[PDB]
């Protein structure tokens, strides 16, 4: 048995609108992803992966089955999400990760000028292949 | 089977007006690179980007990265992106992008000042 | 016990002008951030920023991230960084910055609009 | 065996001109990190950066944390990065890096502030 060790980055990219919206009070718009941190096909051993918005979203319990593993949506506030990766090896057990969507820009990156604000964080999931 | 995945589109500026010389009003960039950072010139011998028959030499090519081609103009109009590959076996690669100008109703002035017109797609080798 | 690389720091700007009411010349940040990231709040309870004395209320305490104080002024000081842990049997880590307004001769001569002072340190914990 | 992942390349930023001293324009820093929030001198020696010949000590040597050099330059140019462990019965692992400078147009015409060029690897025990 090896050792295998696939590599992903998620969390979410938000962008402020610049005001509020006038049909709805929106402000952000923002996309919550899974990507593999190399430039490889990750739906060759991820079967779907769902992500739990807040109950007040339409569909909340969204189930993405095809990459890329984004969605794109809009609101005013940062809410936890649930991510759960499934995969196709019904032996390998799914991976859950939380992320609270972050939408307002931290003041150190807006003195520093920076356009979009990035959430990312780091995983490591690991397989026990047969050799 | 090594499966591959790109992004291909374009990103595109408005002037702020008409230019007087040749009446075009924004400047844009269609390009493909990968998904993932990676050296993509490993496998991808070029990238021709074909533009309406109005352009100089509308059949561009790029032979090293990025794969990208910058322009102006003053309307939107469709662009074949042919992929060639190192591997003389490799069948090339042919997409389409309709390139993107114009803001939609939506982000009018939703802070975006920069349009972006991207798209996911994926190359399969063997 | 595990060690979790950090950098602490602060980034900088000049008003352009002196501020009339108060003297003040530049605002700034200071901030305390993991080396890759991660949620830090998983073992960090708050991190306290100590400022000058002539401050008002000059001991700030942060305890949700991003772990950041931002304040203007007209001078550099040194600010006192102290990181208190969740396991409540925990030293907490003390760092000391000293923070940079003023672009350097060279650092930032190029035309640069912002200071960035930061440096590499570990937490030894748990 | 033990899989340490990392992360290597480098981040560029252009000065905004040309230096008329020495005909820089870019300053860069070249870098090998943990994929996660580790340590990794608990099993890192220390970590050689061999720059192009003509910089002054082109074999620049890394002992102690973060395992970067910065530097400024006009060019890219390939870096050899070999990393030394602690266990002396450990052979080191020699990595390979094409500096990148220059800002392609289209993150130019998004705004973005830095170039980066970075890659994921393992160290295996
Ligand atoms: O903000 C917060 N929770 C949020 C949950 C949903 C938010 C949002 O922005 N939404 C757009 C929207 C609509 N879809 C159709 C009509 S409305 C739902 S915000 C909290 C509470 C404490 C601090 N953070
Ligand atoms: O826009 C559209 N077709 C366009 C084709 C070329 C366009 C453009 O922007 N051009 C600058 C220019 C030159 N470059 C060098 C010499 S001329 C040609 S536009 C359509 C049809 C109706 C709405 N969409
Ligand atoms: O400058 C320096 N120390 C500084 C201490 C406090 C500074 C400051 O900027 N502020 C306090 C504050 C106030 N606003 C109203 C009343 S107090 C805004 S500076 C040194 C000593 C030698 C050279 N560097
Ligand atoms: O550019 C290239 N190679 C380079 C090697 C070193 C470069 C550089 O920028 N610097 C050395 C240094 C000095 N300043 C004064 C004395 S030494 C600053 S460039 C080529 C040709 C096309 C791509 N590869």
């Amino acid at each position: 048995g090896v050792t295998i060790v696939k590599p992903i980055v998620y969390g979410n990219v938000a962008r402020y609108f610049g005001k509020k919206r006038e049909e709805d009070g929106h402000t952000h718009q923002w996309t919550v992803y899974v990507k593999p941190y190399r430039n490889e096909d990750m739906s060759a051993y991820v079967k779907k992966i769902q992500f739990k918005l807040h109950e007040s979203y339409g569909n909340p319990l969204r189930v993405v089955t095809k990459p890329p593993y984004e969605i794109t949506e809009t609101g005013w506030g940062e809410f936890e999400i649930i991510i759960k990766i499934f995969f196709i090896d019904p032996n390998e057990r799914p991976v859950t990760l939380y992320h609270l969507l972050k939408l307002f820009q931290s003041d150190t990156n807006a003195m520093l000028g920076k356009k979009t604000v990035v959430s990312e964080f780091y995983d490591e999931m690991i397989f026990q292949d047969p050799t």
